């Protein structure tokens, strides 16, 4: 009916605002992105600080693990993607293309492809091999929020401040669906493929039926007007939706009902930033300048 989550551990380090956080798919790390052009890695059960990552030339907005867990992509305002092997720190490859910022990025369930979106209104898809740009999508009118790939690999999704998400054949490139307009701030499919959940710069997350085009239901009582705050489908439990929230706040709703079925008080800024972990009941979320940790949570069920 309701989790439990509960306060474990409260994690420092980043000098600047935390942009992202993401835990591993073999679960045994969290990475964390920031402002202050470094990635870091820390224990995903006991928060241990393993190392810092170190490249990029200006800030990150998000890091992404490859299937396997050995690789990390990281999108910079500096223009490009890097990607890291997380074991060594060393950047692997410098994906460079962009005209502008570059906002987010994630790996194919394969791991050899890596889809951007930037700034510049535009969705990139890179070889991870040779770490050249396959397809530049002219995907959007304003910048690029999120972008993601379905549970095989033929699909991405894209979000935009234009107000659309849409969907794209990932080996031909062409746009096959547009969802219809509030600045959507994240997107990504569900793990069945069949959904997406996108948030929107109203106090709104929607669940959309991709075959129909249609939204099927809405989570609100939340706050997000300003910063790109990511929501999490919580599969290792109950059925929840995860997302920050610009009231300090972690909000967890039943997702079918939409009913809020937990708030997690703790930290003191802006809820910037959370994730799941694949197999245990255990939240990650980071706060903005006036909090500056990270906070791992766990719940029983
Ligand atoms: O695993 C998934 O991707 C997934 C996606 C939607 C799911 C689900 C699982 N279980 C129930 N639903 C409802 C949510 C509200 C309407 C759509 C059906």
């Amino acid at each position: 009916v309701k989790p439990n989550y509960a306060l474990k551990f409260t994690l420092a380090g980043h000098t600047k605002a935390v942009s992202s956080v993401k835990f591993s798919p073999n679960g045994e790390w969290l990475a964390s992105s920031s402002a202050d052009k470094l990635i870091k890695i820390w224990g995903a059960y006991d928060g241990k600080f393993e190392k810092t990552i170190s490249g990029h030339k200006l800030g990150i907005s998000d890091v992404a693990w490859s299937s396997d867990s050995n690789l990390l992509v990281s999108a910079s305002d500096d223009k490009t993607l890097k990607i890291w092997d997380v074991s060594s720190g060393k950047c692997l490859k410098t994906l460079k293309g962009h005209s502008n910022y570059v906002f987010c990025c994630n790996f194919n369930p394969q791991s050899n492809l890596i889809v951007s979106g930037s700034f510049d209104e535009s969705v990139r898809i890179w070889d991870v091999k040779t770490g050249k740009c396959l397809k530049t999508l002219p995907a959007h009118s304003d910048p690029v929020s999120a972008v993601h790939f379905n549970r095989d690999g033929s699909l991405i999704v894209s979000s935009s401040y234009d107000g659309l998400c849409r969907i794209w054949d990932t080996a031909s490139g062409q746009c096959l669906k547009t969802l219809i307009n509030p600045p959507v701030s994240f997107v990504k499919f569900s793990p069945n493929g069949k959904y997406i959940l996108a948030a929107t710069l109203d106090n709104t997350l929607k669940l959309w039926d991709y075959s129909k085009g249609k939204c099927l239901k809405t989570y609100t009582g939340h706050k997000n007007e300003k910063y790109c705050i990511f929501a999490n489908f919580s599969v290792t439990g109950g059925k929840w939706i995860v997302s920050g929230s610009e009231d300090n706040l972690v909000y967890i709703w039943n997702l079918q009902t939409k009913e809020i079925v937990q708030k997690l008080q703790g930290h003191t800024d802006v809820v910037i930033s959370t994730a799941c972990h694949p197999t245990e009941n255990i939240i990650a979320s980071a706060a903005l300048e006036n909090d500056k940790t990270i906070k791992l949570w766990k719940s029983d069920c």
